């Protein structure tokens, strides 16, 4: 019969970082104070393979607060990213090449989860169509993040990557938003909700926060809720100050 496999270590990476203000991870608060937020990658050692989840901020944003100057979101949105963030040197730092990954997936395209998608031109970048079709077409979206011919493995709704890891669609925050379910050997269930949440009070209190559509943000969370009162996962938030000093990072693994 079916036996759980598991992934054999889950590794939270810091990626640099990025100033919001804190408006966006609280709508309520008049805006005028800066946080500087982390910037996550995860890396994943399944049997099948090595599977990277987000791939850090473009090269344009290295040594480069005032990217987004000019801008709609000018003042908004500000990067602290130096050349040792760029993913390819991540890797290479942690011991891989590009080529050596399995599947990048994807969470959303915003320019702090796509940014270093066009470093890996062979390996299959798993995404939302939903996604894919708004940055395509929208000129929100950063050209970084929707490069024309990378391998995209375009996928609709929740997904199973490999045994162990799992994709939970969870649009709202962008508009084919998806989060991670992962079941791992030391840690059994966890949930890294990504940008369906950046802290914890968006997801226990539902205070609202930065994104497309907040009512469907709304509704994924309360999907999430459910799966979390059947799963009792541990879970992470995609951009959580507080949460960030407790959280195991590489070398360590969950
Ligand atoms: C004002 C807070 C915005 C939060 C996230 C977001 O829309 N990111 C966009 C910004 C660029 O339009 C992206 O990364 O594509
Ligand atoms: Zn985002
Ligand atoms: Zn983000």
């Amino acid at each position: 019969g079916r036996i759980s496999m598991t992934v054999k270590k889950l590794y939270f990476i810091p990626a640099g970082r990025c100033m919001l203000d804190h408006s966006s991870v609280n709508s309520a608060l008049t805006p005028g104070k800066l946080l500087n937020l982390p910037v996550w990658c995860y890396l994943l050692e399944t049997e099948e393979g090595p599977i990277l989840v987000d791939t850090g901020m473009p090269e344009s944003a290295v040594n480069n607060e005032g990217l987004f100057n000019g801008t709609f979101v000018e003042g908004q949105i500000l990067p602290k990213m130096t050349e040792e963030d760029r993913i390819v040197n991540i890797l290479k730092r942690v011991g891989y090449e590009p080529d050596d990954l399995l599947y990048i997936i994807s969470s959303h395209l915003h320019f702090d989860h796509a940014g270093g998608n066009g470093a890996f031109t062979n390996t299959p970048i798993i995404v939302q169509r939903t996604e894919y079709e708004a940055a395509l077409h929208r000129e929100e979206y950063m050209k970084e993040c929707i490069l024309p011919h990378l391998n995209y493995k375009i996928i609709e709704g929740d997904y199973e990557v490999v045994p162990g890891v799992q994709l939970l669609y969870t649009p709202g925050h962008s508009p084919g938003h998806q989060s991670l379910f992962i079941e791992t050997e030391q840690s059994g269930s966890v949930l890294l909700t990504i940008d369906a949440s950046y802290t914890k009070e968006n997801f226990e209190d539902e205070v609202p926060f930065a994104g497309f559509d907040p009512e469907l943000a709304l509704s994924s969370i309360k999907r999430l809720k459910e799966v979390v009162k059947k799963e009792k996962p541990i879970i992470f938030f995609g951009h959580d100050i507080e949460q960030e000093k407790s959280c195991r990072v590489f070398p360590e693994y969950i």
